């Protein structure tokens, strides 16, 4: 299991080109193209980014490129942010993929915001750390999201997403 497919259970994947409520553009997993007005300017960046001219639909293959760009970009800030560095940097392959997933969802500023929940994740404290983390505002509104990820960070093997 990856990342990408993790974050395609959590967060869902378009492959059509989309508008929101708000005005903004966006396309795969969360890939913001533009914020106001011209689709065929959202479409140009798509066809730009991808490197083909599209009709607004592209293929899985395509998301997972610009998805690999937003992760890249987030591990970026991730590292160059002291209160997550240390945390990322001592966590296992597949509990990052969780810590990216919250970043995903809430900033990190957002995530850099638990302290003690980070706290037992950088010291290792699994179950510690599990159950301080349900106990969270973020638990009760995304409580699906919040539980896979939590039991991830928890078992540090992608069986949450395994078992639907």
């Amino acid at each position: 299991m990856n990342i990408f497919e993790m974050l395609r259970i959590d967060e869902g994947l378009r492959l059509k080109i989309y508008k929101d409520t708000e005005g903004y553009y966006t396309i795969g997993i969360g890939h913001l193209l533009a914020a106001a007005a011209d689709l065929a300017a959202a479409k140009a960046a798509l066809a730009a980014a991808i490197g083909r001219n599209t009709n607004g639909v592209i293929t899985k293959d395509e998301a997972e490129k610009l998805f690999n760009q937003d992760v890249d970009a987030a591990v970026r800030g991730i590292l160059r942010n002291a209160k997550l560095k240390p945390v990322y940097d001592s966590l296992d392959a597949v509990r990052r993929a969780a810590l990216i997933n919250m970043v995903f969802q809430m900033g990190e500023t957002g995530v850099a915001g638990f302290t003690n929940s980070l706290r037992m994740l950088q010291q290792k404290r699994w179950d510690e750390a599990a159950v301080n983390l349900a106990k969270s505002r973020w638990y009760n509104q995304t409580p699906n999201r919040a539980k896979r990820v939590i039991t991830t960070f928890r078992t540090g093997t992608w069986d949450a997403y395994k078992n639907l």
